[PDB]
């Protein structure tokens, strides 16, 4: 039975394979069959390749060593290489032009999910190319989908060695029987073989995924999309400012480049952020996903004017100053997505861009009451449920695991009204004591809002929708201002609070406003649909936020 | 009597003063005199130019109604504007050419140091240019250095009206005769002396600042170079990585751009890199400091294999990993220094650039043992002190004070011997038992330095000298390397146990490598030369490491 399952980097993680470019070079350039292929073997077990794959030397020590074993392949073959031939040209764009193998890595993740341990088992090298970055990304995003890895360089040991078969089994704490090994070089797979583990020759990856599917009895090709890559908490870095006496701001932070800082709604957390964190690093920014103001790790103060929009504001501009960022591109959902367009509106210095997911940009009806304009709203009744200190609190501190399987479900799953809520008398008087799991969440990541909100409850939280008239005489001051900044509005078709509808008029005040709309979507647009907002966010950063 | 200081922004804090530049326009366009001008001020209170200034309109709102201005202002005086004139690019070229005023910064910082209130009153805009990071970065940097921030357009009242004069003396909490105020316009001065303000126009800098000595009786015109900025703990951005079960790195974060991580030595801080942190953010650089592993609010576990290389190095590159980022630039002191040069050395693909301040790079003896090695030098006695576990810790622990005001001292102050330590009996045997304090240090960060060392103590510090061994071992596998990634080394002068003459050979090793010296410079190099370490570090950065 196995449990285990390794996988070569080139030519099974990674394609095109770096080394089919010796021959493809031969070809393009008229060369003997193999003559670029015996320098790079040359010497075998004593050459500058098996030293180069042993880490006894660096990629730029073995490329004049390699050039070298060139010439004398050419001196017995009669023919003479070019003068614009360069080793490290050829193996600048092979090192470049390889990417991963999505397919081949989706399998390994459905391995994994299933409980198998996986690994990376490669002979590879110490790059110090000065485009050696290139490949330390691709290393980075593929690491961090498996248990292991094992770089020859680094263990002083290469493939085909049986030692360093032996160090694999030690590391996987597994029996050879326990274990599938992939690679695309028969003399690699042999000593695996001989030790009794399960082998794949790769080729062609779907061949090589018909044959891991029958040996492993779990289904790998013509599975369904998978979902985006998640965050487990306790394996990111979390980040702590004071933005004043008792207020401090947590926030989870991954990637690098510029500054995307993700504000959640109601009653949420950086969490929320779990599926647009790993996918927006790895488009090439820096992250900081928040715990907003009353929320999680972030402090909340009990008084209802320290949730007030001004303050709120005031708050994010501090915590860029002292994390030392002169802008960041904002981006809300929910009440995040309200505080971001004020963000825009009143310091757009500090504004990259703007994006919001469901909240529409409605500016203050000077000659209204906010109070009558929400009364206006048959489906903003639950905002006046929310009005008197205590009541919304003792419900939804009441059973905190059926406050969030109540809240967080798709469109084809409510079980609230939320019309008639405050002469219903509550929003969970019609719930289940118990309701089901939505196919949207996991018991775990539940637990994990469970967890959160054991700290401050709901007080804080609840003291953003209590700020009606403050946030309203505030943004009368804004009346004639214009959103001149790079801004998106993403609509989502079933959220029925938040409707498309309502964000209709926004061209009005952000005339070069761009969209983005979420079919089949309900309030909890992140977790709803992780890989339609991803897709949308990186498109319009790339395009509109550097 | 004064104890608060107000500052302009436009040709006090910041020149040239923008404002020169519609009359500079003129000139070199050769308009009748004033007509840009007539433009700009139009309407007076009424004018697009005061509502911008008031914040009812952004600057890109504004950018056509002042050209409108300019329209009638022409058909008036006779001459037709051309037809590149722009608005735009006049004012993009002026805030763009603004710089902050030095000599004015560091008079603000003077009085700020000797208790005075500080504040800058401006009038300015809510700039949403797609150009508006140059003036957002300009603002922070100078913000940081005062109390208060009053910008027109955020208050809704502008100078000269009375009311933000009062808004002024109420957030300073101050009566109007303890208020020096500094304007360059006249009637903006004017109010704040109806009140009993002590005024100054502001004309040349060198004769407002002869002014302003005068009033407060503080040097501020001829004093000596000052410090670079150095950091307040609590003001600072907190970073936690898990990079193993119980194993969690700690790490302050400034800034944008490409990441720096500092590698402090022994028995240090991250707060060692107090000086460097905000110079290298304010360079442009994403700074990360660190508590490396044993200290401060890192993990401190108690074994000696810990905090061998190998594993270090390990961790960081976890560190890396979890913080989403591909590479940092690596730069070390004392302990640090030599991670980093190991971590070049073994995981080139990590670092961006490696940097090294006293510590060299010294290729391990295969044919000696690193303890016979250490013997041959009577310099290195201290770390034989250091090799049985608990006789240093019980000296070190024993008066936290005493230990830091002991090492931390400039090359002219020594107090220590650091020869013959072990047959001494100890590092502290011929020092006073009540140290004075060094000119390096002030009382208050001797007392950040005890209160960190009071949660794990010397354990784990002392434990980075108890792995001569398996270092040794390790690096031995490293002997065939060259280094070929950017590289910097910097040498201390009057560093008696890291000497200058210790580096010689690195080229040797480091064919590129590339060099700093400061003079007069003693072990703790961060704090003895911060001007000299800033120069260098930066100048290095900015043509090596993007
Ligand atoms: C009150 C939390 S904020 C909000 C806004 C719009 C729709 C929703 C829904 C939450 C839960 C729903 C359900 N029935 O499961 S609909 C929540
Ligand atoms: C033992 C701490 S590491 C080190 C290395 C080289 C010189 C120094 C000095 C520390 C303190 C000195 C003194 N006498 O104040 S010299 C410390």
């Amino acid at each position: 039975t196995l449990r285990a399952a390794v996988f070569d980097l080139d030519g099974v993680l990674a394609l095109p394979a770096v080394f089919g470019v010796l021959g493809r070079t031969e070809e393009a350039l008229a060369l003997p069959r193999g003559l670029l292929n015996d320098a790079f073997q040359k010497g075998g077990p004593e050459g500058a390749t098996t030293r180069l794959m042993k880490g006894e030397i660096t990629l730029s020590q073995w490329i004049p060593l390699m050039e070298e074993n060139c010439r004398k392949c050419s001196e017995t073959a009669k023919v003479c290489l070019p003068k614009n031939f360069s080793i490290k040209e050829i193996f600048d764009k092979a090192i470049s032009a390889r990417k991963i193998n999505r397919p081949m890595l989706q399998a390994a993740l459905m391995l994994r999910k299933k409980g198998f341990t996986t690994a990376i088992l490669t002979n590879t090298w110490l790059d110090d190319r000065a485009e050696r970055d290139g490949l330390a990304q691709l290393m980075c995003e593929l690491k961090m989908h498996f248990d292991f890895l094992i770089e020859s360089c680094q263990v002083g040991m290469v493939k085909p060695e049986p030692q360093i078969y032996k160090f694999l089994l030690d590391t996987l704490k597994a029996s050879p029987s326990e274990v599938v090994f992939l690679d695309d070089i028969g003399a690699n797979l042999k000593p695996a073989r001989d030790l009794g583990m399960v082998t794949i020759l790769v080729q062609d990856t779907d061949t090589a995924l018909k044959e891991l599917e029958k040996v492993t009895g779990i289904q790998l090709l013509n599975t369904p999309a998978p979902l985006p890559t998640s965050c487990n908490p306790s394996d990111m870095s979390h980040g702590y400012v004071t933005v004043k006496p008792r207020v401090r701001l947590h926030f989870v932070e991954l990637g690098s480049g510029p500054a995307v800082c993700l504000c959640h709604g109601f009653p949420e957390s950086w969490y929320s952020w779990r599926y647009q964190i790993p996918a927006l690093a790895q488009a090439g920014y820096r992250v900081l996903a928040m715990d907003m103001k009353g929320y999680g790790e972030s402090s909340a103060p009990p008084e209802i004017e320290e949730y007030c929009m001004e303050v709120l504001c005031k708050e994010m501009v501090t915590f860029l100053d002292k994390l030392g960022l002169s802008q960041a591109v904002f981006i809300g959902h929910d009440w995040g997505g309200m505080l971001v367009w004020y963000m825009a509106l009143f310091y757009p210095e500090r504004v990259r861009a703007v994006a919001s997911l469901n909240t529409p940009f409605i500016p203050a009806n000077p000659n209204m009451s906010p109070l009558e304009s929400i009364k206006a709203n048959p489906v903003f009744d639950y905002q006046l449920y929310f009005q008197e200190p205590g009541v919304a609190e003792a419900e939804l501190e009441q059973n905190l695991s059926r406050t969030f399987k109540s809240l967080f479900r798709a469109s084809d799953e409510s079980v609230l009204s939320m019309h008639k809520v405050c002469e219903a008398g509550g929003l969970f008087v019609n719930s289940p004591e118990e309701p089901s799991l939505s196919r949207m969440v996991t018991e775990e990541e539940i637990q994990f809002y469970v967890q959160q909100f054991k700290k401050s409850g709901f007080r804080g939280p609840l003291n953003w929708y209590r700020n009606m008239e403050r946030n309203w005489k505030w943004a009368c001051k804004s009346l004639g201002r214009k959103i001149l900044i790079p801004a998106l509005m993403v609509t989502a078709e079933k959220d029925f609070v938040l409707v498309p509808q309502m964000s209709q008029h926004m061209e009005d005040w952000i005339p070069h406003l761009k969209r983005g709309h979420i079919e089949d979507c309900g309030h909890w647009t992140q977790m709803d649909k992780p890989t339609e907002v991803n897709q949308i966010l990186i498109k319009w950063l790339d395009s509109d936020a550097r």
